[PDB]
């Protein structure tokens, strides 16, 4: 069940990610069979969508709460819609959403960073209002992506425990529309562009199994139809092409066309001539060996955490622009629609990740399950996570990899075995863009699972941070001889995905101490020197962009101060390095590995 | 001329605020020349709306830029809007905006903080894409509200100066929407809800229609009906005890139906049955003394400037709620929809002001007579500002007073000539609420203007900060003896609308000194001491919810720190002080005498 | 222990200066103790001795008070004895290269030339080995009735985009040079700026180089720099405060006023990192290149 994110024309939609749905918590439980979805919501409180429910009310007992939350909005359905169908979409409900319309289960889901899809006009009137109850589940278990264990405390203090850095922000983080479409409708497209240094010739293919007939008009910029072939799947051509570049991201617009005797539907989907594959130990698009320059990101903002904001996007992006990063990984989960918009338009190269993170008991830096969980029902779920994620960004020109999981444990027990079959499934879902996986600190010819199967090893570490605390010179020794080590073993291209430090925004000192502005700066460029001094390294991406909130513990303070910017986007002195270094490069190319002496 | 709030009914509205619009700086003054509203907006980047534009780009020359800016947006008219009255409104564009809907100019506006909606079908046919261009100008002059004064450099370099405190953020701050009514439509309403000794009564109704026959019924807390109404512009309805009160907000739901031979229009209006009167130095609400406690606020957040966002509104109100605040004054201009939103449901009592700060040439910390640079022309603009605010806020039961200006200098000769008409004017516009004009520091040396021409004395007292530096006992002496002076003189109720000190966030001292949290606390406690012993003091509103950005100067630490909360909403020690005081206060009742020796 | 002596503070601050490339400083607005003999001598650090002669205005809220009927005879004579007592002490010290007789003295109202010149003429008579000076405020145009002529190196300390021209760096530079040019000719003597600075809150960063940010102080400071070394006449640059320090009661000033390159506890602002690249990328004691080839 795969999908296309709405746009308009005679597909229209009504953003109803309005503010202020009613909001209630389910404690002493009892919501799902006390028929709460009608007779609406005793003792609720105003809540806004899209955003977290956690930080909104500046309250701990809501902030840390785990379990079921109820979310209910009324809406008038537009007249002039009685003809078409009425599809309801949430762009994510964080962990689990069970939609209803006036009194009946409409959809259900467990992804959390991906969309839902349900009602084709059948349940209630085309011209009136209809209350929309939602039920949201925070909880995580081992067969859930972001796995964790919930412990019900004595007499019911149900605390949640998890295995990753960032906090367990929940709820409707994203825009919740509903839309219109005629009964012949496009659906579930697929495109991709193969190129030589001269041309050309991208691909037509899609599932419009609805009543439609075939028509495919591809456009360049500015409403000029060019090179259009009309049968559901026949490839196309370029007279000569203006190709998708990271500097510019020029993209074409091909309007899929599904014809009928009854109400034909036209759709706009744009596309970019991306040249994505690996060659040896180097990373090339439009057949050139370029460099990655970004941060690891997060969807974390000061008041609505993990929730969407047009401003935050215009702004953060302005930061990146200024500071010279051309890339980033959606980290430890899929994002929303910065994909299509920004990366495409500005040629920003993204490395799609999955909410696949926290597969260890291994870093206090108990007991827990050891591979009897992280099992079949969880691999299959991990399967479906990669399903749902390729479903979404398989077009997006900014997608150049699929990271399948972050920091996965590779030594204990049955690791090679759970994992390789998923390398081999995804492969079968996209071979257009190379796949990857992100390493932890175990190294020596090392992973039973990760080493072989992936195309660009992505290794993110802190080599003088939690060990070698503040010893920069030996940490460099250890750093290169271990990049050399990682270099040979796989003769593939190596991208460091989380390199960083923790620095308290306002802290200076003479002794470049730990947690000072001038440590982060010294530390960061210690990496730099051994970095660009290794042929093999092709991608450098500083770990966090901004400070972001983290789970409970010590090691982490107000988040953990691991950003170059602070949560409110005020810049640390490190932003001033990574903007001299990062723009004193030529576009996309490794700096001089040595400068004459 | 005359508007009501788009509510969804057999009226439907399409929200057009995804605020992904094409932004350009009309750096030399040619946008209008080169007819920019009629083609593709050149050099146009992506910007958010609703949001201020100054801060979105982390760029200095965009922040302190002064001319003109454009907003370009491709949009889609619904099919279903067949023979529908299709109107386009902007809830606010800050200092100036003219709107071209595809080379038709439809509307321009002057008021920076109030709505303006223009249009019927003629300029758009349903079901096709229109391109909307907005010209927003951010200049203030002596006829503008606020007033301002622009310095042009030796070289057509335009540098805006003003006389208010907070930064002059400009752009589309609030929502822009296309919205539709049938060709019969209630254009305006007006309600006035009398009460008598609390068990009782009257709900006056006035009306104006767009060629229809209004039937009216005031219907619900539970949806059941409870009164019916005659025709166009007549009514009084009568029932039992259920009221609207400071504590709860309880509101009925009056709907308006108009009727031509074929067409229909039903609008709903919420109705708070409450009494607001001032009788002898007491501010009576539903006929009993009330005591304001609260904040002067600003529409100011971290990336969006004065832009509007739900999340903040949900959070800030959780904070006002927690702290025990029962009231606020919209500190310097009209606010957007926190009026019905949340001021009405929770019966938060609001004082709403017009955009008029800076009618003063004295507060620094080219010129000479505050008149014929303040014109019968400005007086006109002022009257217009007032007119547009009463217009919009006329029905909100939240609003219990009008403030027609903030801190004007009333020493000069025309002050009284200028305000007396504006005074008599606002009363003829809405007799139901007391009016006021917020006072700078003047008492016998307060002079001609109209504390006497007004209904309740609002006094701004940011004292020791400026006059008796860091001194408490001398400061207490003059505060109390000044407050008494205002009692004997005017015998009206007195509200302290501003009292507090700039306080760096984490700055603690064992000598409570200026800018230390410890100090903020003492200073705030001092005030309270004296309030509590002066009967005519019927309210305290601390000056400032949160640190907000300011204009240029030394007294201005970047985003001068006037707040109880940080700009990122974090509590300075002073918050917990007010939590004790205000919630320790049994609701809405002044303390009897507050300390005793 | 404010204004009190500490062996540690001296070993340390001096280490700071050493590191950051300053060879000099004025004991400001009073005489110090024994950093004179010890440090300046031993390490060849050049000091410009000042007197506790400061605060001769009603002129800067940025009432009433006495207007030159005080600041009179008994006070000039006392000012006399101040210069007595101060030459008594450091007349040997190799690190003493001037005697600043007063800081920020008001030069326009009433009887200024007249009180002042006789003190130029007394001190002269107490040391002619080392040239004497005096430290100017912001009034400039052929300006002082008293200061212009009598002194050997005009010492002018101002903030040209600070309390006026708030944060306008480009015009402040315009105004800065055309007024150094102005100060240049009038006296054809060597000009040392003695207090150049800004107020910066130690931990404040921002993108828009705002006022009171780390990156303003830095931008601001090197705005000076360019018009500085671009004027033959300028021979001395001395940033105003070393560390944040406590100040009297008022508004304009917060926890002291954050006007130091270092903080009161010697933690360094990003400005310490400029003035240590610039200040050591000079040759010892010599004006940088006033222009670098293009």
């Amino acid at each position: 069940s795969h999908m296309l994110r709405p746009v308009e024309t005679p597909t229209r939609e009504i953003k109803k990610l309005d503010g202020l749905w009613a909001f209630s918590l389910d404690r002493e439980n009892c919501g799902i069979d006390q028929r709460w979805w009608e007779s609406a919501l005793q003792e609720s409180r105003a809540i806004a969508v899209p955003g977290s429910f956690n930080d909104q009310f500046a309250d701990a007992d809501i902030r840390n709460y785990v379990g079921n939350v109820w979310y209910q909005r009324e809406v008038f359905i537009p007249k002039g819609w009685a003809g078409q169908r009425i599809v309801l979409r949430f762009d994510a409900v964080t962990h689990y959403g069970k939609v209803w319309v006036n009194n009946q289960e409409v959809m259900e889901h467990q992804g959390g960073y991906t969309p839902f899809e349900a009602d084709v006009t059948p349940y209630v009137i085309a011209g009136k209002s209809v209350r929309i109850t939602v039920c949201v589940n925070n909880e995580l278990n081992w067969q859930t992506i972001p796995p964790g264990m919930v412990i019900t405390d004595e007499n019911g203090k149900k605390k949640q425990s998890y295995f990753h850095d960032f906090f367990n922000y929940a709820g409707i983080h994203r825009s919740v529309m509903l839309y219109t479409t005629p009964n012949t409708w496009v659906d579930d497209i697929t495109v991709v562009t193969h190129v030589a240094q001269d041309c050309n010739h991208a691909s037509v293919d899609w599932q419009v199994v609805a009543n439609g007939d075939v028509s495919v008009e591809l456009r360049d910029a500015d409403q000029q139809v060019v090179a259009t072939g009309q049968g559901t799947s026949g490839t196309l051509q370029v007279v000569n092409p203006h190709l998708w570049q990271p500097g510019e991201g020029y993209l074409y617009e091909l309007c899929v066309t599904a014809k009928s005797q009854t109400e034909c539907d036209i759709y706009p989907l744009r596309v970019g001539i991306r040249s994505v594959a690996v060659k040896g130990e180097q990373f090339l698009i439009n057949h050139k060996p370029f460099y990655f320059t970004g941060f690891g990101r997060h969807e974390d903002a000061d008041l609505r955490g993990k929730g969407f904001d047009n401003v935050l996007m215009v702004h953060d992006h302005a930061l990146m622009d200024w500071i010279g990063a051309n890339s980033y990984r959606t980290s430890h989960y899929p994002y929303a629609e910065e994909m299509l918009d920004w990366a495409d338009e500005h040629g920003i190269v993204v490395i799609d990740e999955t909410a696949a993170v926290g597969f260890n008991l291994s870093l206090g830096i108990k007991e827990l399950y050891s591979e009897e969980a992280v099992n079949g029902e969880t691999q299959q779920a991990h399967l479906q996570a990669i399903k749902e994620l390729i479903a979404r960004d398989k077009n997006h020109p900014s997608v150049v990899m699929w990271s399948i999981a972050n920091e996965p444990d590779t030594r204990p027990q049955g690791a090679r075995e759970y994992f390789a079959p998923l390398a081999e499934a995804t492969r079968k879902l996209d071979p257009t863009r190379p796949i990857t996986c992100v390493n932890v600190m175990f190294c020596d010819a090392h992973t039973d699972t990760i080493s072989d199967l992936f195309d660009v090893l992505c290794l993110n570490r802190y080599y003088g941070w939690y060990v070698q605390s503040g010893d920069l010179e030996t940490a460099e020794k250890v750093l290169e001889k271990e990049l050399l080590a990682w270099q040979e073993k796989l003769h593939q291209p190596i991208i460091i995905t989380e390199y960083g430090v923790d620095t308290l925004a306002g802290l200076h000192s003479m002794y470049t101490d730990m947690w000072s502005e001038e440590y982060q700066c010294a530390w960061l460029d210690m990496y730099h020197r051994v970095f660009d001094r290794v042929s093999a390294v092709v991608g450098e991406q500083v770990w966090n962009f901004a400070d972001f909130a983290t789970s409970q513990g010590i090691l982490r303070v107000g988040g953990n101060k691991k950003g170059i910017f602070t949560r409110d986007r005020k810049p640390k002195s490190a932003a001033f390095l990574l903007q001299k270094r990062w723009t004193g490069m030529n576009f996309g190319e490794k700096p001089q590995q040595g400068g004459k002496q």
